[PDB]
């Protein structure tokens, strides 16, 4: 379809070295097929040069037929060496084209919006990429490894047999290849029915056996040894009844394939003998006809798979190129400006309205003011709508109505990358790349050296815990590493923040850890690291007891700012710490 | 080893129809290879019958060379049809031999002791059986499909080339096949290194991509889009650097294989031309030599796999035949007697001592008497050693010291099957065969009809719950069916007991269900079904409150019988129901 040229005119044809490799693959393709059709011709020449009155004229090989004897083996060797070098070069070409496709698709996935990523499965996108690149690999491989050389060799052989002998030899060769392909496609489609029935019956036998060994106590309490042997025996008999159909249909497939080529090769020597006995041909030309058509019968192994897999591959390929058609909803405005970072960072929510499932809002005409360089908190019940305060300022979502200003300039007007540089956030559930702790600290600023990592873990007070780990700072952590508690991960995220050094700070739900002592330690550490650098630091907390010491605390009853004040004047509200 | 003849002289050679099929497979093998080596001979005859003074003697095909033209195609077709029928017949032979091996092994697994089954993994035995039968299949298949026909055809072709031409043609053919096999085995062993490195690098690329899409929020908070694209790009480059080695080594393998055969075929026409120019041979004999050696090059696809898989297969085959060498420790005594069922069933423990890990006993000199046709209970703390009272009377274990008598006759003296018929037990955790509820009731007596199942579910009071299920009595239940609560499963087991109709009854820990109301209902139902049939019914319960109404209650403090009595005189003990 469009997908064919969308790949085949973009990815293999881009730079001169890769174009040279594509041309090398094609030249090896054509040279291999030329040498392939020269093997029977040189065998014809051997047969016809020694077919002399031996006792009278010919004296020695290497004067009678040595050159064509060497050229036969050389064409034979070169015909396969060109195939294998064509495959080895186009495997490289296909792999680099696929790497370009995969890394471009992956970059496009990374600049998509948060809404897209949250409405897809974790492995749905990655398996889409993987199946798409294996589909591109199969398509490009099956064209150049199998289908183009085979169609080309049928063309060469029908052309040779029409040039030398007559169009009926080419007609029989073309009819033979059409019949062989039709037979193989049809029969291989029917055989899959039989193979699936065999797998079903095999799994039934195995499930009878395993279900009888699991419930072995019940088997022997009720005396059903012979009954379970009988059930296993019947399930195995049903398996062998289907394995017969698999084996018999395989016999039918292979027998029919060689019946087709053997009928062709016998009809063509009857026709070649009609021409030898008419004086037209020689007895070497019978060998030429025989070996040309036989060499067509060799590369045809692929024909069973091809019709299913190519079709599937285009399906798998389509979705991959669908992932590059999704548009990003978060649009950087034209002529953006990286600005408001030297100015004191103040965050002004002007009548913002936002909520997932836009008929159900979360924030209702919300307006608030975060002063420059101050310690501000938002407080409220869990699920009251404070968790989105991040996702609006970070511009991972747009407010459906209203505006958000960083220092009297709108966040939809600045460069998105400038804003995302500006904000540094401590997430509720700190994620772990399954890599070293040293790199997990580095992730805040990947250009930071080892000593900067060490200083950042000092200021977040992690160094003692990473030294106490066995391997040191190389301690592998994550899903397949040393599991660490929530306080250690929260310190890990605080250190990432320390290393990024952003002007604006968030601490969205960093107190989600259970233990109060560790969150007090976390609160202390973030209190020093916020202090004395003019870092405008917002905290989203579900416990105002932990965040009472903020310079300004605002409270949030379902999408509206209610009041603004201090510790004691806001613990007139409920959720008090008296029950703790 | 011994394993070869242990299969190859027992399982394929047992009954006359299967012996006839083995001989049919071998006759098709030899006939196929005979026709295979006749294809080049008839092509020689075609070349040499039309190689006449055409203008002077030969007039028409079907008088000059028609018979050998038809015989060429017939030998060609028959040479493949005999292969495919040989495969289709020996697949049947191997499958029936494997079914015999698998069902005999499975029966031997079912009469093994409980100690063996409890000290193995649930799927360890079944995968041992499965891998063993696939190993037998691979071994028998690779001998008859590949190795025996190929060795036979090398023998035929070297014999033909020695008979007609000379021993040097056979020497070159034998050297060529030895060199081709050595090359293929060595190179295919080296290529696996490359394929494993390629799979490792591919999995690294995929894990970078999926780990970057999972932690997408962290990717965009810290601005590491370009860094994660770069890591994916490097992982993909490392994948393509190894896919090059895979493709290049495949090119090397195929190129070397055809270099070996092409060097052979060129040396043998130089030698054949030395003989044509000496008058010994004709130009048809060159085609005979060429096509014989080429037809050896065809069936040799298997040689890559063979050395690994056969070796593995013998490993997989060994374990299977190890499972038939384990001896049963529970030995039925010679000249056993099915007895003591008409007599009133009394169970006398005389000084029994038993415990798992025999240095750590559970029962210590235990002696007790269960009267004929009475309702007896054993009571004690959980884990005090009552759970083995079953496994000794059921003779799934031997008492290391002591004796157990059923009506003054020792349980090691009766037929094991007679005793296991006699005892009927309601297990603590009722197992579910993943089949119909109707068959789960039938499992107590598989010869019982549908109306007997219905009556047994009536007397256990299940019929209303199975009618309330949608499909009725065919309601699929188990791991992959309608999950039912513990009370329903316990009623299911009680109904199995009702259907078996045994003289001796156990109710070992049938009150393990949480809810007290349902276990009261269970207690009621088992109380009627025990009543008024003279069923000697022992109950193993961890709550003497539920089992206070037993006719005789014995108490068990760690392997000794302490006292024997009634309800109130035994609730002087602790574990009272006052806290319930």
């Amino acid at each position: 379809a469009i997908i064919k040229q969308m790949s085949r005119y973009l990815w293999p044809k881009d730079s001169w070295s890769d174009k040279a490799r594509v041309l090398l693959a094609l030249s090896l393709l054509v040279g291999g097929k030329v040498l392939n059709v020269h093997v029977p011709f040189y065998f014809r020449e051997i047969i016809d040069r020694l077919n002399i009155d031996v006792a009278a004229v010919g004296g020695t090989v290497s004067a009678v037929a040595g050159a064509v004897i060497f050229a036969y083996g050389a064409s034979r060797i070169g015909a396969v060496v060109s195939q294998e070098l064509r495959n080895a070069v186009f495997s490289s070409v296909a792999q680099k084209a696929i790497r370009r496709v995969a890394t471009q698709t992956f970059g496009h996935l990374l600049n998509l919006d948060l809404s897209f990523h949250l409405s897809k499965q974790t492995g749905g996108l990655t398996r889409a990429i993987d199946r798409g690149t294996k589909g591109i690999s199969y398509l490009l491989t099956s064209m150049v490894f199998h289908i183009v050389p085979t169609a080309l060799e049928i063309g060469m052989v029908c052309g040779i047999l029409t040039y030398q002998f007559g169009w009926e030899f080419a007609a029989i060769t073309a009819a033979t290849m059409a019949a062989y392909t039709a037979f193989t496609i049809t029969t291989t489609a029917w055989r899959t029915k039989f193979r699936r029935q065999a797998n079903a019956a095999d799994n039934a036998a195995s499930t009878v056996a395993v279900d009888s060994l699991i419930n072995y106590e019940a088997v022997k309490y009720f005396n059903n040894e012979a009954y379970e042997i009988a059930r296993y025996d019947k399930a195995l008999q049903a398996y062998e009844r289907s394995s017969i159909k698999v084996a018999t249909s395989l016999a039918f497939l292979n027998s029919g394939q060689n019946i087709i080529f053997s009928s062709a090769l016998t009809l063509m020597m009857w026709l070649g003998a009609r021409g030898v006995l008419a004086g037209d041909l020689s007895v070497g030309d019978l060998v030429l006809i025989n070996q040309l058509v036989f060499q067509l019968s060799v590369p045809l192994n692929f024909l069973g798979s091809v019709y299913r897999e190519l079709r599937q591959s285009l399906l798998d390929m389509e979705t991959l190129f669908d992932l590059q058609k999704v548009n990003v909803t978060i649009r950087e405005a034209p002529n953006a400006k990286p600005l408001a970072l030297p100015k004191g960072g103040e965050i002004r929510f002007e009548n913002v309205t936002f909520g997932y499932y836009p008929d159900r809002p979360i924030l209702r005409n919300l307006s608030l003011t975060i002063p420059a360089g101050k310690k501000v908190a938002v407080v409220g019940p869990s699920g009251c709508g404070k968790s989105t305060l991040l996702r609006l300022l970070f511009r991972s979502y747009d407010p459906q109505q209203g505006k958000i200003f960083i220092d009297d300039q709108d966040i939809k007007s600045v460069t998105l990358e400038s804003l995302r540089k500006s904000i540094g956030v401590v997430p509720q559930d700190t994620p772990l790349f399954n890599d070293t702790v040293e790199l997990n600290i580095r992730y805040g600023n990947v250009n930071a050296t080892q000593e900067q990592v060490i200083a950042a873990a000092q200021k977040a007070h992690i160094h003692e815990k990473i030294i106490s780990w066995p391997h040191g700072y190389q301690t592998r952590v994550g899903e397949r590493g040393l599991m660490i508690s929530g306080g250690e991960k929260q310190r890990l995220a605080v250190s990432r923040l320390i290393l990024k050094d952003p002007p604006l700070l968030f601490f969205d739900q960093a107190t989600s850890a259970l233990d109060t002592h560790t969150e007090q330690a976390l609160m202390a550490n973030i209190n020093e690291v916020v202090k004395e650098k003019k870092r405008t630091a917002l905290f989203v907390a579900h416990r105002l007891r932990t965040i009472y010491d903020a310079d300004l605390i605002i409270v949030l009853k379902e999408g509206v700012v209610v009041e603004q004040g201090s510790h004691r004047e806001l613990m007139e509200r409920d959720g008090v710490y008296a029950e703790l």
